[PDB]
């Protein structure tokens, strides 16, 4: 048998530095995890021991911390080059800065192929981008070759800013002929590497004839075989075995997110390229693995500009930004309004004639707002100020919730009102009225929401059976602050941009802000 | 006696081209008025006949039409140079584009002195601007000399964007020592030329010892002796005689606005510089006076860039901009919201610790909104589109009104509701609820207004005795659409920026707009 070791990362999301266990800022270094310097160590160790190794990334290196804000992808090229990645698939977040922000710096600077078989361009862009990403790449490994075919979420236009000159084709439709082509070229070992989520990965494994292994991402899916090593709870075994339509067993892998783990899969192939066996597990990148000193030193050098950036003026406020708990856990607060307005602005995507924008609504728990910002420093707002407001390193995600669920969420928001608890909701694109004299669970007396399928945005009563797109913190999507109904009942969930970055971008764009309290939340 | 002819303009406000009788776009040329080409004709004729002539401008050449939007003052320098103005005083609107937008192009390009004795600078700006404007200029006239001392509204920081490195001193305090100084230099004929309004002009005439004549502006004051020649109703005789504290008679003049009239005052002086007699009248620049062909031709050349500019993309809307009468005369409309939001944004001025901004409130009659804008042209908005919405060439002015007055205005807004009349009010910084089943004059059942004297903007009930700053169209400040209570009861009124320009600037700054209908106006 010919044995291949697939090392893989996905959804690293700008975690260049080691992080806390929850992937936020590293505070207690002796317990920190991940980061590229530690990843280097581990990959180097594995490559000393195993002869046939591929190191693959399944997309969404872009977006997640101040590294991406400042270096805009140059950090991704530079550090992925230094780890000698073999291939990367394009993720949705690779389009956050438009096509132009992908082409430079990542496509032009990567020393490894960047792949997606289901993205096509038209017009002058097609000529501009031709060959800068590829449907697949055939790589030599030992004395053999392995074909790697890429794919990207067809929902990318709703989840990033790819523009109107790129078309995201159905993955399976686009992949099959590329895999068929590889077979006619005598390439019998084929990895599908891509960025559409675990559920699509399993459909790819099932339906794309000739794929031997699927390496995925997007959904931040943790898979494990055995006792998990940290706090992440597995969605299934590693690898997850799919029985293909052609009758074969096809492993499917992912490795959570944020660079906390290195996916490690060993595949045995016969001479005809059939998978005989597959076994492995993600490897927790904890502090027992030393950070590579050279990589670390480079990271420390690159940090200097980040530190400088963090105290620069982003924009001005002429109003006090009231992020006090005495306000934001009790009533509409203007910091809440600002943040939810920035969340909707961040989620303006191209729309056809069906809607003015695909999403209009935002919720934000008051417990997520951790500081005010005083306007008396010549009105300046810096990233450092914003990091005090939003200190947890979270994202502002897009979910779909039935109106019933959202009504439950607002009843939860005030179920034990008066105790300064974190669940009280700040809003955008929603007007709510509470009557606190009613019984808990029956306190929402009006709930109106801004339409999307309309040419003129206006408010109408929430409908219990209708599904609404809502932007909200990943902390709430995951059931935090007691919002178990959101976790348990949501119909779709895609991770969004970094919290601080969302707000900082909105402030920069607006230049001078003046959020008011305006009656989004009232009490009878 | 030595006889001087003072020709004077004020508040020309970018009326480079001849205009209609109401100073809007010229439609029927054979009846149009004003413009610099006609002004040239008349000034040239007067200078052929009278030996001792000064041509003076009392400020506010800046701001008013697309000429200023595009040429930013270069048109003012160029055309004022071509008419060979002798001096100009700085107006409030000369600071609309900041100090930098005054220095270049106007101060650096004018071939005549630009004056103000009550503006001082500090810091690096003092060295930058030194001598580019002057407190006064002594001009030779025939074999004599005349001193001209300038002044500018001390309210300029509330009425434009002069920045924080200029201090606007009380006019009388600043003027007296400059006039005293001129007397010690043997200059016994002194004109005060400046831009503070007719009421301050009269106080200057009364209190500044040694001023022989006051030539003013700002208040767009029409003075006439006899039967008026057009539709403007005189505020008093021309000149208006003030009896000075030193016992002399001091003429005070102004000449309306918009270049419709040329002020013409003949002063006889004795050998000691005392005014023996003063008589005159503004001259209506109607079509009986031909436009100078060379000036006209130059104006036509300069127009080309204006025409080109008018169809360029200013920004995008992703929503339909509903400026239909069926909406805006009946209920809250999103075009209304947009325009009032642009009005408040235009009126952000520097604030001390007393208020987040000096003004928070806007009203706009639905009758002032004359077209929607469709978002289906790739979302583009052009100046030409905006000119369809706001076709009258008006301004968005700042007034002070008691809450009682404003309540009367909102009762008027719905007094005969249901007939598609123009008086229905669109709002910003105000939330109103009507009950149309109540009797006319008693239909306003709630009226809440956004605070100014607060660090966090929020809404509180209107107070009948409190005075509120409000931004609104000059058409309403003048009692249009039946709002006689606004005209009759307002406590202060200063003219603002051009309507179209206000909106175009806000759109350009925002880039992508999406105004909603959000409950600013409701019905019980
Ligand atoms: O610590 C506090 O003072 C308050 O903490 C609140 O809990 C939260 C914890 C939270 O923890 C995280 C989090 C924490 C550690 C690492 C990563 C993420 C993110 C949040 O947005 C978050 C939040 O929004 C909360 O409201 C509780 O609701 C509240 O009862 C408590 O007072
Ligand atoms: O002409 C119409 O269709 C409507 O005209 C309305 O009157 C207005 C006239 C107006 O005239 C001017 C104006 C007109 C000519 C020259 C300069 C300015 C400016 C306005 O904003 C303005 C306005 O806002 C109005 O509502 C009346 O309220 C309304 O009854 C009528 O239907
Ligand atoms: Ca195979
Ligand atoms: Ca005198
Ligand atoms: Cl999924
Ligand atoms: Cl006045
Ligand atoms: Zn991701
Ligand atoms: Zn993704
Ligand atoms: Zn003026
Ligand atoms: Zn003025």
């Amino acid at each position: 048998p010919w044995e291949l070791t697939i090392l893989h990362t996905n959804d690293v999301h700008s975690r260049l530095e080691q992080t806390s266990e929850d992937s936020s800022k590293c505070v207690d270094a002796s317990r920190c995890m991940g980061g590229v310097a530690r990843l280097f160590t581990k990959v180097q160790q594995i490559r000393r021991a195993e002869p046939n190794v591929l190191l693959l990334d399944a997309g969404d290196q872009y977006q997640g911390t101040i590294w991406f804000t400042v270096y805009k992808g140059a950090e991704v090229a530079h550090f992925m080059n230094a780890l000698r990645y073999d291939a990367m698939a394009l993720g949705n977040h690779e389009f956050d800065n438009g096509v132009e922000g992908l082409i430079e710096p990542l496509l032009k600077e990567a020393k490894f192929p960047i792949l997606s078989a289901n993205i096509s361009a038209s017009g002058p862009l097609a000529s501009q981008i031709s060959g800068l990403y590829l449907p697949y790449k055939v790589l030599p490994v030992g004395d053999e070759v392995v074909g790697i075919v890429g794919y990207t979420s067809k929902e990318t236009p709703f989840l990033s800013n790819p523009g109107t000159n790129l078309v995201f084709e159905d993955e399976i439709t686009a992949l099959q002929p590329e895999v068929d082509k590889l077979k006619t070229l005598n390439v019998n070992k084929i990895i599908a590497l891509g960025h559409s989520g675990f559920e699509m990965d399993k459909l790819i494994a099932q339906k794309v004839r000739g794929v031997d292994v699927v390496v995925g991402g997007h959904s931040n899916t943790f898979l494990y075989t055995g006792n998990p090593p940290s706090k992440e709870v597995p969605a299934g075994k590693y690898p997850f075995i799919v029985t293909s339509d052609d009758g074969r067993k096809v492993p499917v892998v992912q490795a959570y997110a944020f660079g906390k783990y290195l996916g490690y899969l060993k595949i045995e192939f016969d001479e005809r390229g059939n998978v005989i066996s597959s076994h492995g597990n993600p490897i927790l990148l904890d502090s027992s693995i030393p950070e590579d000193p050279s990589i670390k030193a480079d990271i420390n050098k690159w940090r200097i500009k980040l530190d400088d950036y963090s105290t620069q003026e982003l924009g001005k406020t002429i109003v006090y930004l009231d992020g006090s708990s005495q306000s934001c856990r009790f009533r509409e607060c203007n910091m809440g309004n600002l943040i939810c307005d920035a969340m909707i602005n961040n989620n303006l995507r191209h729309a056809d004639e069906m809607f003015w924008n695909h999403v209009s609504m935002c919720i934000l728990n008051g417990g997520g707002i951790r500081s005010p910002i005083d306007e008396r420093n010549d009105g300046t707002i810096t990233w450092e100020n914003l990091a005090a407001v939003l200190p947890f390193g979270g994202t502002f995600d897009l979910v779909q919730l039935k109106g019933s669920t959202l009504k439950k969420a607002f009843e939860h928001s005030v179920h034990r009102y008066g105790q300064s608890t974190g669940e009280f909701l700040q809003v955008g694109g929603i007007h709510v009225v509470y009557d606190l004299s009613r019984k808990p669970g029956d306190r929402v007396v009006k709930l109106d929401v801004l339409c999307t399928s309309c040419r003129v945005p206006s408010y109408d009563p929430l409908k219990m059976d209708e599904v609404y797109k809502v932007i909200l913190p990943n902390f709430l999507a995951n059931g935090g602050d007691g919002f178990q109904m959101i976790k348990d009942e949501l119909l779709r969930h895609d991770s969004g941009d970094q919290d601080i970055n969302v707000v900082s971008t909105y402030i920069s764009k607006m230049k001078v802000i003046y959020p008011a309290v305006e009656g989004r939340i009232k009490f009878s």
